[PDB]
């Protein structure tokens, strides 16, 4: 059985905001944090910006969300973008503020940064299960000096932002998660992973899990059976537990703008995909020995298509605010 049954819920505040009611399985109106609690979901993953101008994903709107979370019973995953704003294989900004010329004054900056994000949560004595150093970082992060023309740059930023957390007052130290976009592509992982190893500034003991993320309407080589493989080499090459940080399955995708992976095609786009879909998700971990799946944006009603070209991947139902019965998924896969 898996260890983490998560989801991400960042917009939840947001869509709060906006005057975002959900309804639940039983026909009534509940806080979204207490419907996954409720049904299975025993961990949440948030994303965390540095200095947005509007405050979105920013950290007190994580220590927020965070205090709900931990409320609910459920464990508590902080995504550092290490970014203003949408960090991702095509994007990685350094913050404002934050050096593009001088990489000690970045190191500084980045371990400074996790440091104080940690003991804010320290402080208001929230515990946090795992903090990954980036998000989708096999392009690097915090350009320009953190992009794959300098390795050694990379590695010394990861460096840095782990021993943040390390030194941080949280009673017990946050799992360290390195999260790479691409999760079936091993040549991929490995050319990262091996490349930030060889520099001589990462240690191999300054991350605990490495992460991927997972979606199958991108690309029709991301099959089940390479990311099995991947997961597999992950595991064995580099002695960490994996799991699978983001995913989603449309309940419907008219125009596919991908054709689908060859042992997904015959999944249907349907609530009943959905479970069918991480059923088999989840199968396929358990094989290999990993250890979570989070679902990416359940319940983000005005963001339905979730970037995809999917008209909707989620687990609620943006015309009348009432979860769908994926949403128990987890819960249903126990039992
Ligand atoms: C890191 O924080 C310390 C305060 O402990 C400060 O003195 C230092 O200037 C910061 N480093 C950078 C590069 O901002
Ligand atoms: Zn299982
Ligand atoms: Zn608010
Ligand atoms: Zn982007
Ligand atoms: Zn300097
Ligand atoms: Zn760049
Ligand atoms: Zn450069
Ligand atoms: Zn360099
Ligand atoms: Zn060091
Ligand atoms: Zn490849
Ligand atoms: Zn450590
Ligand atoms: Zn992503
Ligand atoms: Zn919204
Ligand atoms: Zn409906
Ligand atoms: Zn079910």
């Amino acid at each position: 059985a898996l260890t983490y049954r998560g989801a991400d819920i960042s917009s939840l505040l947001i869509e709060e905001d906006s005057g975002v009611a959900y309804k639940n399985l039983n026909g009534e109106t509940q806080a979204f944090e207490l419907i996954l609690a409720n049904n299975g979901v025993n961990s949440i993953r948030q994303r965390i910006w540095v200095n947005p101008s509007d405050g979105s994903y920013n950290l007190e709107y994580n220590l927020e969300l965070a205090k709900r979370v931990q409320d609910a019973g459920m464990s508590v995953y902080l995504d550092l973008h290490l970014s203003d704003t949408w960090a991702d294989p095509g994007d990685q900004a350094t913050p404002s503020g934050w050096s593009t010329t001088d990489i000690d004054t970045l190191a500084w900056q980045v371990y400074n940064y996790t440091l104080d994000v940690c003991n804010t949560f320290a402080e208001n004595n929230v515990a946090v299960e795992i903090v990954s150093i980036g998000n989708e970082i096999r392009n690097g992060l915090l350009h320009p000096l953190g992009s794959t023309d300098h390795y050694d740059n990379i590695a010394r930023l990861l460096h840095s932002g782990a021993w943040g957390v390390k030194d941080s007052s949280l009673s017990t130290t946050p799992k360290i998660l390195f999260h790479l976009d691409n999760g079936w592509d091993w040549d991929a992982q490995k050319y990262f992973y091996d490349t930030v190893l060889a520099t001589g500034t990462l240690l191999s003991t300054d991350f605990d899990l490495i992460g991927v993320s997972y979606y199958p309407f991108y690309n029709a080589d991301a099959t089940l059976s390479s990311l099995k493989t991947s997961l597999t080499n992950l595991k064995s090459n580099y002695g960490k537990n994996v799991l699978v940080v983001e995913t989603d399955w449309p309940v419907q995708c008219s125009s596919p703008e991908y054709a689908f992976p060859s042992d997904l095609s015959s999944i249907p786009f349907s609530a009943d995909g959905q479970e069918t879909f991480l059923g088999r998700l989840a199968d396929t971990l358990e094989d290999v020995g990993g250890v979570g799946i989070y679902y990416w944006e359940p319940g983000w009603v005005d963001n339905a298509g979730l970037g995809s070209s999917c008209e909707d991947n989620l687990m609620v139902d943006w015309r009348d605010r009432t979860v769908r019965e994926s949403i128990s998924v987890f819960g249903d896969l126990a039992a």
